[PDB]
């Protein structure tokens, strides 16, 4: 687990517009991982704008971590 | 075990200059996996090229899959 949970917070942190991972709560289902997590993001950003950060997150450590067959991502403001 | 392999190939092709993965032999070790890679290199590359983008390629395939504990790159002339 420490290590899917690693891999998870690096592909996150690589999409633009991610100001770190706030949250990450991951489970495993069988050999599946579920996973929550929220993102930081510009203050001044849109809600809009953080919608789609949240999409490329999910797109980024889905493509990345196979396992993982439910992801939600939310923002949360961060300085 | 081919969960890291995809994983190996994926991150060798990310490297400038690597030319696919010819071939890749991995096996565990306990834990760890140990492996033995052949990448492709333009055939015009210098040697000293070629030894640089091998030496890149460990790097790299190291620093994302953790798990392996030795990894040994050659090049081959592909077109
Ligand atoms: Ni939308
Ligand atoms: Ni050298």
């Amino acid at each position: 687990m420490e290590a899917v949970q690693n891999r998870i917070v690096e592909a996150a942190e690589r999409v633009p517009g991610v100001r770190g991972v706030i949250h990450l709560r991951a489970r495993y289902v069988g050999q599946d991982i579920w996973a929550n997590m929220i993102i930081g993001v510009d203050p001044e950003n849109t809600v809009e704008q953080a919608h789609e950060i949240c999409e490329a997150v999910q797109a980024a450590v889905c493509g990345k971590i196979r396992r993982i067959e439910s992801l939600h991502v939310s923002a949360e403001a961060r300085e």
